[PDB]
């Protein structure tokens, strides 16, 4: 009676291979990542903020070190 | 005969729930993330290297800088 679901019995087993196989593994890059994805955006964005300040202070202080720099 | 395959039956659909789910939101972050996790490198490690010549550079500037910055 019941025999369809039975057919579905052999579907279901193959087809979750392809399931267990990718939803685990993608869990293990995604614990991976998540390390990264918080440690590279601190030192990254604050970075940033911190390159202006050096951008700025020495894109002008090159041009005054290039007549006077330790002479 | 084969009644145990049909206990596995209802068993199968209602474990697939926690994968199909799981897998699939998985897969869709993954192809976020991995858009800026090549993104975020290069502008990251770039500037790394170009950091500490803008800072030994700077650096030192500054100590001279405070002695005459277009003054």
């Amino acid at each position: 009676s019941f025999d369809r679901l039975l057919a579905e019995n052999e579907s279901l087993q193959q087809k979750i291979n392809s399931l267990e196989v990718e939803a685990k593994r993608l869990q293990g890059f995604n614990e991976y990542v998540q390390e990264r994805l918080d440690r590279i955006t601190d030192d990254f964005v604050k970075m940033k903020d911190n390159f202006e300040t050096l951008r700025t202070e020495l894109s002008e202080a090159q041009q005054k070190l290039r007549r006077q720099q330790d002479n």
